[PDB]
């Protein structure tokens, strides 16, 4: 079928839906290089024996948004070697005895990294991926209309109706210029002489700052009109720094697009709100906004938390992921930090503290019941010495350079982890590791990412490794991709792997990134889905399949998933999707669940794991 | 450069704009087959000595929206052979002695139709078109950045800011389902028991009609849920009939998407309004909504007129074109008409009458000062006997079949014409012939269209005739194209000629057609420009160049053109575009004006027409 934008009007009385279609059996035996599949098994296990997961899952669960007293003690943190330890409430000598040490995770990483580029396995996986594609195509050739029509039995639900989530957005870029601009243009007119910032000697009003930069008012525009502390002074304003680097920042940008500024945030916040309202307008578009924490100051956490509250920043549709930019090397010139450790300390303690004693870090709590995952960033392509095994602890790391990627995630994993396996303990919300990974850079980012995280933000590079791509299939790791953005720098649009990763059944989702820089419409991400559908030729069952599993990839409450997709959603497979609220043919997912079940069987060579429920 | 969606942030102080760039001279002499160029000349002249144009143009021009008395007599219509005559106010014997007769226009048509497919000319034109492309590309290779940057001197203006016009939209399809639906869904809830229609025996309420069709309410959806007078009764509901055919029409459709229905329009109108309001919201998107008149009943005109008024249907941004569906053959089974003539009579008299005596057809007037052009339609591919020269008058045409295309436009031209050369006379607004042509069907549609009309709606078929395509270049005929729609039936997206017609400098524009069926966003046509920009790789200078000349193609007041583009807009060439309100490099259009000037010179072999002002 492919491409709904066009699709003409038709008919119908289907008032009783239909599974059933062409089944395609194949099966294939096996060669001596089963000792490959074996290798996959390991990597497949490893990941499992690692990525943390809540011992008791959401669906097995037993006015405003803030306050309420708690108090309950329970103690000790005791962070040893970048990996916190939290010993038994009193004082133990074993602790909540979890997590695998740094080295190990590095040696397992090499392990994956071997198999990953080992000759014959690269071959088998390629053969199996492309083989995966074909089948889906063949299937399309036999059943696209069977799928088209099923959708007609759920008269109500069509594209709009289905709730789709912007699984990868950076809060800040989340606004359309026409709006943003007009926000500014206005708050100038209707309030010039209002102190805003204090740079170069005195506090300036608004009118000041502007005439100060000169080029201002009716001339203002999103483009480079964030022209600075202002001068000749040197700062590169590529793009990552323009959002990832806290300092050397411009003037309007410090005023309007940040929170740790002077007027506390009265303007960024203020903007967010009208974002949310219009968000809550179209009812179906959700958002997993990325918010930062550099880990230079212990405050940042509470500091940010309070930003949320004091501004009443909450929506049903929005949740948050904390993004820590991997910029230590900058924070080590600026002398504000002395050894990597300091950072683990600025993010993995201000929380932990808040977990043991809620009230020691109140309205940080009311925030964390809204935080859903920890995303780490920066230009993936900056060069790096890929970590060995005998690797310097986090507090032996004083040297001038930024620690590698792998290194980042690791300590960013354990902590996250050992902290998670307690907020769980105490019955509080938990955060998931959802790294930006594989957008550029080295292949190992993914390898490591594969061993330790939930979702992922990019995956563009899975395209250069049959093997990792194949695992991610099996494992069903889920990718939140922004084609339209990826198209900016790193990759031509038409050369982007999404559609292909989609055909082969990888857990892909379409995201947005920077709607400010990127889109032309009032409705950002729909517009994504829409140009996507058109260049790649996608049907609705296709978009709907995408939007649907955007949600599975999401971090919202069971209460809302159930209501959005189905009360049976926790079920592995077809019997787990209510087309009346999903609009995707029981037959598309049955095809998908059975081709996957098949592959799994191929690799656990008859002796498969199975599981009858999805996962978190 | 190509593709703005991505484009990263940069800088700048350009506060003094720059023409200047790589000029590329070529020149070429000529062969004996100059007697080709000659042939072009003729066709080029012919068109000229035909398409009507206002002896005194808009820029040389010397609260609510309705009323005011006039009265002034002036008389006689006297339509001879489908071609009205309007003799001197009193009683003459020569009339306002204009227009060329039917035959002639048919023999000139053959003439064009010969040269058009004559061997060596097809060759020369292909060679010259593709040669046209190259140059533009080369130019892009030498100056894209020169163009990128110029745009940075007009800080203010970027894509949004620039006013773009939806030069081809069918009123009715102009709404997004989510809205349309919710309109309905609601007016059910908040007002069931309200008579709406009287079909099958009695007048039904709303609740009735619905439960009458059964499938209703929370189940309603744009798709085929226009299920009829209802039964087994046979009616094809492809798509053209679903909007072009007045009868055999459904129930909700008769209620909500039409005006000549029972509750007068209280619902279609009512809907339009909130379309306009939101239209007037985004300030920059205009609309040239198509509205129909079948010409079965003399009333239709006044009948419609009054629909506009009594509902206060006016916007700065919207104007109208009357679309008459070429369905005589249906109206000749239905016995409601006896010979083609009757139709010329139902559209070219209810107006004419209104021109001589304004007050004999008041608030028809207040309407026509808003009508801007006459668009005629239907499935272009339906087969047809392409008209000869000795051709049956309009009132000798009683036979069972629909008259050919050519035939339609002809009599639809003269009338339009001879009427135009009087509403002008009396100082009243005039209407332009803006046919839907060359979307499918035979090549001659365009040939004829080329000889007699202003803009055009499709042009997809210029792609199969070097020659017509080349004329349309020279002449600068302007095409209002809907790729996204054309993609539905007639043509794959990626195989659509637009981008190419754009490269070669044809007067192209991006349109919408049926935003109801077609788009996924709140903002229809921007979304067009946006998927276009992305699959074809267009820069902003590119879109802006497009949006800009969408307006040149438009039918609005000089008062608004000037304000939207520039007060010098009437000027042929570069010195005629104010980048500060157009955002397109004086250098892009200088390139375009000079390559055209060049080609013209090639064909009028040194002895060129010239003109220092555009045209209407
Ligand atoms: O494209 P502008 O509006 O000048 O800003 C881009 C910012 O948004 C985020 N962003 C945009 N695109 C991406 C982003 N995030 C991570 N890396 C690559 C990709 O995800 C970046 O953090 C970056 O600081
Ligand atoms: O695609 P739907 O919403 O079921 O209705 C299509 C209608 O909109 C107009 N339309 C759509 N697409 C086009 C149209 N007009 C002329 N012909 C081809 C093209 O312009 C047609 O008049 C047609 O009746
Ligand atoms: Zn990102
Ligand atoms: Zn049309």
């Amino acid at each position: 079928q492919p491409d709904p934008i066009a699709a003409d009007i038709l008919r119908k009385e289907p008032e009783q839906e239909t599974f059933v279609r062409l089944n395609v059996p194949l099966e294939v035996p096996t060669s001596d290089e089963v000792e490959a599949y074996k290798c996959l098994q390991e990597c497949l296990e490893l990941r499992k024996r690692y990525v943390f997961q809540e011992t008791v899952a959401p669906w097995e669960k037993e006015e405003p948004f803030a306050h309420y007293p708690q108090g309950k003690s329970d103690h000790c943190f005791e962070m040893q070697d970048g990996v916190v330890h939290v010993f038994a409430n009193k004082d133990a000598k074993e602790d909540l005895f979890p997590v695998a040490d740094a080295t190990a995770f590095f040696t397992d990483l090499h392990h994956v990294l071997k198999v990953i580029a080992a000759g014959n396995i690269r071959t088998l996986c390629h053969r199996r991926l492309v083989l995966l594609e074909q089948k889906f195509n063949l299937h399309l050739m036999l059943n696209a209309d069977k799928e088209f029509l099923a959708q007609k039995s759920a008269p109500h639900r069509d594209f709009y109706n289905v709730r789709k989530v912007d699984t990868h957005v950076h809060h800040s870029a989340c606004m359309n210029q026409k709006h943003l601009l007009r926000f500014i243009k206005s708050k100038l007119r209707k309030e010039p002489d209002e102190v805003v910032i204090f740079r170069d000697g005195t506090y300036l009003t608004l009118r000041e700052v502007f005439e100060s930069l000169d080029l201002t008012g009716y001339d203002l525009n999103v483009d480079l009109l964030d022209v600075h502390a202002d001068k000749s002074t040197f700062h590169r304003f590529d793009k990552f720094n323009l959002k990832y680097n806290p300092c050397g920042q411009s003037r309007l940008r410090e005023i309007f697009l940040k929170q740790d500024n002077l007027i506390q945030g009265r303007f960024l916040g203020e903007i967010t709100k009208q974002v949310f309202s219009d968000l809550e307008a179209s009812k179906y578009q959700m958002a997993e906004y990325r918010i930062s924490i550099y880990g230079r100051k212990m405050s940042e956490w509470d500091q940010l938390a309070s930003w949320i509250v004091n501004n009443d920043l909450y929506s049903e549709n929005v949740v948050w992921l904390i993004q820590l930019p991997r910029l230590y090397n900058i924070y080590k010139d600026m002398g504000i930090v002395t050894s990597f450790q300091n950072i683990l300390d600025n993010i993995f303690i201000p929380l932990f503290e808040a977990t043991v004693d809620p009230d020691s870090h109140p309205q940080l709590h009311v925030f964390l019941k809204q935080v859903v995952g920890f995303d780490l960033v920066d230009d993936e392509s900056k060069p790096e010495r890929r970590p060995t095994k005998h690797m310097p602890t986090p507090a032996q790391w004083t040297n001038a350079f930024n620690p590698a990627f792998s290194y980042y995630v690791y300590y960013c994993y354990a902590n996250l982890y050992v902290l998670n396996k307690l907020r769980e303990s105490k019955g509080m919300t938990t955060i998931t590791l959802r790294p930006h990974s594989g957008e550029a850079g080295d292949i190992d980012h993914l390898a490591a990412t594969f061993l330790t995280c939930h979702s992922i933000a990019h995956g563009i590079n899975l395209r250069k490794s049959p093997v990792l791509q194949y695992l991610y299939y099996l494992a069903q790791i889920g990718l939140a991709m922004s084609p339209l953005s990826n198209n900016s720098l790193f990759l031509d649009y038409h050369r982007n792997p999404f559609p292909v990763f989609f055909l082969r059944g990888l857990n892909v989702s379409l995201s947005t990134d920077d709607p400010l820089q990127i889109h032309l419409t009032k409705e950002p991400l729909v517009e994504e889905y829409s140009i996507a559908a058109s260049v790649w030729k996608l049907s609705a069952c296709d978009l709907c399949e995408i939007a649907r599993n955007s949600v599975y990839q999401s971090g919202f409450s069971h209460a809302l998933k159930s209501h959005w997709i189905g009360k049976d959603y926790y079920k592995r497979g077809p019997d787990g999707n209510d087309i009346h609220k999903t609009n995707v043919p029981h037959i598309r997912v049955e095809f998908r669940d059975t081709i996957w079940k098949e592959e799994m069987q191929q690799v656990y060579l008859g002796k498969a794991v199975i599981s009858d429920e999805v996962v978190p």
